[PDB]
């Protein structure tokens, strides 16, 4: 149930870091 | 619980703006 | 509540089309 | 309800593989 959905949403937290970091992978291929 | 999941989904709202804006970062590296 | 979370997850459906289509924006900047 | 939300979140699992694989599409356009 409810708490163990909340603790899936706080995984989908991890995937929305890994969104950020692996876009910021691409920006720094495109970079400094 | 339920309402404070809904108010996580409306964070995952924020990450799916930041999807958009930081793709639209890349499109404008690739741009005008 | 429950049904109106389900009908947020089936928005986050829409954002995970717009993931796809606006990556496939970038692939076709990078293209045919 | 609850279990069939959990089994939507474990689809949004599939979309956050397809995030990964179709970014890693772009990295290997940009590549080896």
């Amino acid at each position: 149930r409810m708490k163990x959905i909340e603790d899936k949403l706080e995984e989908i937290x991890s995937k929305x870091y890994h969104x950020e970091n692996e876009l910021a992978r691409i920006k720094k291929l495109l970079x400094e």
